[PDB]
């Protein structure tokens, strides 16, 4: 679990969104596993606007942050699950690192701010749904 709070927005994994998230929906993309909902309270996370390929992510299944090198946002095939059939997930970045299903929502950050959130994993790999292209999160 976990979310990004920026301005009057809350960014979560779309497969983990609540009824509240859906009742206050701003935008969602099943292909990116992202959903943004509106909040009344003001959020203070800074979104990075960069092409960084190194950062630190939070791994709740280990209660630790880990430094990682990660690939460029791209279309990566993701196995069928209880939330989605077998498909390509766009805007996904992979890194060698530990993750488990409860790890989705952990933030990935570089020196510039929030890069994205844990969205996929398996076999010593961890996938992050990128948010740096969502320029509207700041306006
Ligand atoms: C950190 S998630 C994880 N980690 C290890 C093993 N398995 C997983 C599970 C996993 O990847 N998914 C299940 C939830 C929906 C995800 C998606 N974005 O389509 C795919
Ligand atoms: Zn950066």
């Amino acid at each position: 679990s976990g979310a990004i709070y920026v301005g009057n927005y809350r960014v979560v994994n779309r497969h983990l969104a609540t009824h509240n998230d859906w009742a206050n929906l701003v935008w969602e993309d099943s292909s990116r596993d992202l959903l943004v909902s509106s909040t009344t309270a003001q959020g203070c996370d800074t979104i990075a606007r960069c092409d960084c390929q190194t950062g630190v992510y939070y791994c709740s299944s280990r209660r630790k942050h880990y430094p990682v090198s990660f690939s460029k946002p791209s279309l990566i095939f993701v196995e069928a699950s209880e939330y989605y059939p077998a498909r390509y997930q766009s805007h996904l970045m992979l890194a060698v690192g530990h993750s488990e299903p409860g790890d989705c929502g952990g933030i990935l950050r570089c020196q510039h701010g929030v890069v994205g959130i844990v969205s996929t994993g398996g076999n010593g790999l961890v996938g992050f749904a990128d948010v740096r292209d969502l320029l509207w999160l700041d306006e």
